[PDB]
């Protein structure tokens, strides 16, 4: 623990690290670390941050299974720092990561077995815009876990999280449905301009890449 800082910077080399490499094993060891130091750190302000960092690397993973991957560490971590702080709003957001995860991996799977069927292509579509919206609502009830926005935000996100997987449910039972597909697109736009919504009430940091 040289500093509390530090600490911080060295987490973001090995995210950085992780999106680079293009083999998952070495990609799983990165989350497996980073995950690891959160569940030895009792600093709850270094392990939200530590989640921070796995919200936004499971946004830029392009590997199915690294972004699961990613997905159950952020859940794992979120339901630790609700004990610790005691705060709901941390475990809400840790039920609803798993709630985005599973129904990814329920239509990615579907989808396996109907690679035709454009219903299934569109619940898999839902279940990503679903998962975003959880990542975006997440990193908000971090960051300003008192604001109406992040209830408001975390709570929308959650919803379309189980939207997401009774779209997988339907689109199983009717691949073949011109109107399974219209729904779960109509669902699916909704569940973006979720994500868009709560995108832009974030506050970003004034500091160009340049300066630091």
């Amino acid at each position: 623990a040289t500093d509390k800082e530090e600490v911080i910077e060295i987490v973001k080399e090995l995210a950085e690290l992780a999106k680079q490499s293009t083999d998952p094993n070495l990609v799983a060891e990165v989350v497996r670390a980073l995950t690891e130091v959160a569940k030895t750190s009792t600093d709850t302000e270094l392990i939200r941050e530590i989640i921070k960092v796995l919200l936004e690397l499971a946004s830029k993973l392009r590997d199915p299974q690294a972004v699961l991957e990613a997905l159950q560490a952020v859940a794992e971590l979120a339901r630790e720092l609700a004990e610790k702080t005691g705060d709901p709003i941390a475990k809400e957001c840790a039920e609803a990561v798993s709630a985005a995860a599973e129904a990814v991996k329920k239509a990615a799977d579907l989808l396996k077995r109907h690679p035709g069927s454009e219903a299934a292509q569109a619940a898999l579509e839902l279940a990503k815009a679903a998962a975003e919206a959880v990542l975006i609502a997440c990193l908000l009830a971090l960051d300003y876990p008192k604001s109406d926005i992040a209830k408001k935000c975390i709570k929308a996100a959650s919803e379309a999280a189980e939207e997401a997987s009774k779209a997988a449910e339907e689109a199983q039972r009717h691949p073949d449905s011109q109107k399974a597909r219209d729904e779960i697109k109509e669902a699916s736009q909704k569940a973006e301009e979720v994500k868009e919504r709560c995108e832009r009430a974030q506050e970003h940091p004034n500091a160009g890449w340049l300066e630091h």
